C-alpha cells in the first residue's frame, strides 16, 4: 500500500512525504523531500491526528497518540505514534531522506491514512526539555506546512 | 465518524465538503459549500480513487469504482461509488447543500477516507450521453478544484 502527503503552507515551506507498507506487521518506509526551511537546522516532523485542513495546519490537532503515551524520539519506547523526530536541512534549507518505522502504519486500526503530516518551524526537543510542553509537543513550535495523507498507486 | 475535504485549485473555485457516517450500514451524509463556479449551472461532483495531490487534481485518478460498474447518476443502480452527480450553483456561483448516500462509506473496505473529492468545470451527463466517455466520466470536463478526504472530530 502507498500513500502520500503534499505539504503546503503560506510561509514558503513545502514538500512531499511518501509512505509505503506492504503488510501491516511490516515497517513503513517514509521518504520525504521538503524545501523552504532554515538552512542547516533540525525541524520537528510529526503525524498529527486529524486530516482537517479547514483551519490551516491548526485543525490537524495534536500528535497522533492512540496509545496515550508522552512525546518522545522515534527510537524511544515511549513516544507518540506520530513522532518522527527531527529532519535535517542542508545549507539550502532542503530536508531529504527516508527511514522505516514500526509504529506508523498504513493498514489496520492505527492507520495514518486520512491524518496529517506537519513540519514545524522549530527543533523537536524529543521530550527531553524540562517543560510540560516537552512531553506533549517537544516544543517544536509553529506549523508552516502540512498535508493530509492520501492513498496512491 | 466524520471526515472533511477542502477543495483547492488555481481557477478561483474552492469549498468544503463534509462527510458523516455513524456506522457502516448507515448512509453517509455529504454536505458541501463550494464557490467560484459558473452561476446558475450544474457541475459534476465525484469522489476519485486517489488522494494524490502531487499533480494538481490530475493525480486523483478516475472515479472511485471498486465494483467496476459504468458511470451513472447517484440514483442509478449502475453507477460508480464516487458518483455524486451534479451540484446546482446559484446566481452567485455558489453550490450548497447536502444529501445522504448509501454507497459512499467512511467505514470498511470501501472507505473513501484518504481518497479525493473533485468538482468539475462541466455538467455531468450522468452516463446518458451517447459517447464512450459518458460511461467513464460523464463528460464532466476539467477539474478546477479538489481535496483529499481527511479524518476529523
Ligand atoms: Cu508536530
Ligand atoms: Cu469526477
Ligand atoms: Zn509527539
Ligand atoms: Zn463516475
Amino acid at each position: 500500500v502507498q500513500a502520500v502527503a503534499v505539504l503546503k503552507g503560506d510561509a514558503g515551506v513545502s514538500g512531499v512525504v511518501k509512505f509505503e507498507q506492504a503488510s501491516e506487521s511490516e515497517p513503513t518506509t517514509v521518504s520525504y523531500e521538503i524545501a523552504g526551511n532554515s538552512p542547516n537546522a533540525e525541524r520537528g516532523f510529526h503525524i498529527h491526528e486529524f486530516g482537517d485542513a479547514t483551519n490551516g495546519c491548526v485543525s490537524a490537532g495534536p500528535h497522533f497518540n492512540p496509545f496515550k503515551k508522552t512525546h518522545g524520539a522515534p527510537t524511544d519506547e515511549v513516544r507518540h505514534v506520530g513522532d518522527m523526530g527531527n529532519v535535517k536541512t542542508d545549507e539550502n534549507g532542503v530536508a531529504k531522506g527516508s527511514f522505516k518505522d514500526s509504529l506508523i502504519k498504513l493498514i489496520g486500526p492505527t492507520s495514518v491514512v486520512g491524518r496529517s503530516v506537519v513540519i514545524h518551524a522549530g527543533q523537536d526537543d524529543l521530550g527531553k526539555g524540562d517543560t510540560e510542553e516537552s512531553l506533549k509537543t517537544g516544543n517544536a513550535g509553529p506549523r508552516p506546512a502540512c498535508g493530509v495523507i492520501g492513498l496512491t498507486n
